[PDB]
């Protein structure tokens, strides 16, 4: 039941972290990709959200590094689209599991996530 | 005790040549252009010295310096800070934990007399 949040907006996570709040999940979250690479085994948690409008960080980038460094504990991938939708289709081509679409509903993301691991 | 270091450095031609003569020193490299995959090989390499650019600019090395003390990370290396033009960064860089500096341009001599000194 461990959550780790990756995005940069501060407000967006924060407020991601309210909903998984009400719905019993330990959140952590990240705003760079040093932390995030951290917090993936010093939190070691099941489901990552990547938001994919990070100007700092490459989503792709990430889902590529996952596997191919041959790491243990690799959680399933929810990626954040807004703004691109060719980064979004060749992300989960590169191996994100599922995606969110600019609007989602608290809901869709709730649904989202249990659809993930159950 | 380990002879392991990771090179942090989006400049893959500087990270080449760093990587090269601590290489010919005979110690074990592995390097990383972007933060997550530097955190990532914290775990998976354990390095015992990683080398952290301060000139990256999708990275803050303040921000490695500060997550490395706020998350309490098991073995963590001693973190060699390299420096350019911001003065101040690599000031605050050492004042919040860094253990050792170089400035660039630096000489490969320069380089090993530092990896030296962060295990002697």
């Amino acid at each position: 039941k461990r959550i780790l949040v990756v995005d940069d907006d501060q407000a967006m996570a924060a407020a991601i972290e309210r909903v998984l709040k009400r719905d019993h999940w330990q959140v952590e979250i990240a705003h760079n990709g040093f932390d995030a690479g951290i917090k993936l085994s010093t939190f070691e948690p099941a489901i990552m959200t990547l938001d994919l409008s990070m100007p700092k960080l490459d989503g792709l980038d990430v889902i590529r590094s996952l596997r191919q460094n041959k790491v243990a504990n690799q959680p399933k991938i929810l990626v954040v689209s807004g703004l691109d939708k060719a980064k979004l289709q060749q992300a989960v081509t590169e191996g994100a599991d599922d995606y969110l679409e600019k609007p989602f509903d608290n809901d869709a993301l709730l649904d989202r996530i249990h659809d993930l691991v159950n």
